[PDB]
């Protein structure tokens, strides 16, 4: 739909931007597994999408740029939640504590997650499990309608 | 008024307060009776909760939702980054860019407005065309309170 395609405008963009500046960012999507518990732990919003608040959220420094975003459909579920970091061997000891989040939540839940490195840039995606890493602005775009919408 | 009332104003008075002592600037205005929608559609639609954390996210220097006014509608933020009036009268115009915006909304308006200098952290408030400069964190909670809850 319309509205789906302009959702995944402004996360793609967004997630570019951050990429761009080496801002990192770690953002949940939330599938059929419920996550009102991660939602708890950290700062409700229940906020609309736009390119610049999921950039402003992630801010370094600012009080919520420390933890995950979590998406619920159309809506900003709650930023700076703590999500559990996964003990993987496979999760290089270099990875930082976002890489580690973003396999813990794929772990315990169908979630899909994104995670935009702050030393690298690299966007990295994570769902069922394994850490998909390094890919490009197009797969993102195609792997977040898929695990979003369905489109 | 509602312990949740209650609650709200403290997110509020709280963001101020933090943003106050870091000379942020800052420019929140809550609706009343005169509907603001199309300064709202102006900025960044967010239909969000309100907390202290994102009032604070939104006004840091140097990001896209910093550059404009938050409207707060009921209990949610209903965008932030909106353009407000700058107001006409020659006497206020003597003062700066977010305080005469601030001035403006109340001369077109019934909205309540809060502005935190980025020069002094002073608190002023605007309601009825009329500027209350630097008022204590109690005055400005007993304020916000009447016009935003009644």
């Amino acid at each position: 739909s319309k509205d789906e395609e302009k959702l995944i405008q402004s996360v793609s963009k967004a997630v570019q931007y951050m990429a761009k500046r080496r801002i990192g960012a770690l953002i949940v999507f939330e599938k059929e597994t419920g996550l009102q518990d991660y939602i708890e732990t950290g700062i409700a919003m229940d906020s609309n999408i736009s390119q610049e608040l999921l950039i402003n959220v992630f801010i370094p420094n600012t009080p919520l740029h420390d933890g995950a975003m979590i998406i619920q459909g159309t809506k900003i579920a709650a930023a700076a939640s703590y999500l559990p970091l996964s003990d993987s061997p496979k999760i290089s000891k270099s990875l930082g504590t976002r890489h580690r989040a973003a396999v813990g939540i794929s772990e315990v839940s169908d979630a899909f997650t994104v995670i935009v490195s702050e030393e690298t840039g690299d966007i990295s995606v994570t769902f069922d499990g394994k850490l998909r890493r390094d890919i490009s602005n197009e797969i993102f775009e195609e792997l977040l309608a898929e695990h979003w919408f369905g489109t």
